[PDB]
């Protein structure tokens, strides 16, 4: 359930996608120059904002969701009602976040048309879904959906809320090889006493998935714990409340905007 320290390469990929998630709050700020910016993801009734990127130097298609940046996004945040994840039958007995399901159904067609449009050109490329805060959960619902059709799908999240019940957790765990940290393709990154991945309350049947990568201060790869199994530990053990400095800044990069 816990070991300290991760490879540099691994730490760098984490810091690397953590830079894309925060860059989304602006206009994909100083993101790696190896990647090409694709089409914008938008729906004005929910204010979901995302992007489709492609790295012709790395060989992957990346989908990035911007987190909460408006009151409309805030209305999706506070809704803790569970609802059948009717878009994915496969997921046996799953239910996901209420407000996040409102957002997901509002971009699914867009994301799936935009994603296949890129894959059908590069069947070679692997799919990656990343995001911070609500953007982070949006990426989970997305990855889950996508991964039922494509195979090589990775997922990196930062400050991810509890998006779903145990039925959904164990679904992601099977589909993303969480059984072990040498095969995991779902990286649930948490920071210090970030109190966001603690909501919504688990007393309500919510539950986390993926393999937890715990970051302590100072950042570092030597200061990142690999947390697994099911019990209280790491980020959940610090009991942060909600929306705190630990949340907004990841690996020393604030959502607010650029400095990287
Ligand atoms: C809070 O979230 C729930 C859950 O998603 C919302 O109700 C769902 O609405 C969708 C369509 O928008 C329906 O297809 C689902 O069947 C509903 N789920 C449930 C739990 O019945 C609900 O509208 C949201 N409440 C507010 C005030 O926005």
């Amino acid at each position: 359930a816990s070991t300290q320290g991760i490879s540099e390469d691994l730490y760098n990929r984490l810091v690397e996608m953590a830079t894309i998630s925060q860059a989304a709050y602006a206009d994909l700020c100083n993101i790696p120059s190896t990647i090409i910016k694709g089409e914008k993801i938008y729906n004005a009734q929910t204010d979901i904002n995302g992007w489709i990127l492609r790295d012709d130097t790395s060989k992957e298609i990346i989908t990035v969701f911007r987190g909460t940046g408006s009151d409309t996004n805030l209305q999706l945040d506070t809704n803790y009602t569970l609802t059948p994840f009717d878009t994915l039958p496969q997921c046996n007995d799953c239910e996901v976040h209420g407000g996040y399901y409102i957002g997901w159904i509002s971009v699914q067609d867009q994301v799936e048309s935009l994603v296949k449009q890129q894959a059908s050109q590069y069947p070679d490329y692997a799919l990656t879904v990343t995001g911070h805060s609500l953007g982070a959960s949006m990426a989970a619902l997305t990855a889950a959906q996508l991964s039922a059709t494509y195979d090589n799908v990775r997922l990196y999240t930062f400050g991810e809320p509890r998006s779903g019940n145990q039925a959904f957790a164990s679904y992601m765990n099977d589909a993303f090889q969480v059984s072990s940290p040498e095969t995991t393709q779902y990286f649930r990154v948490t920071h210090s006493n970030d109190g966001i991945p603690n909501l919504p309350p688990a007393d309500e049947g919510y539950a986390h998935g993926g393999v937890e990568y715990w970051s302590v201060d100072p950042y570092s790869a030597q200061n990142t714990f690999v947390c697994t199994g099911d019990e209280v530990q790491c980020c959940e053990a610090q009991g942060g409340q909600g929306v705190n400095d630990a949340h907004t800044t990841y690996f020393g990069m604030t959502s607010g905007a650029c400095t990287w």
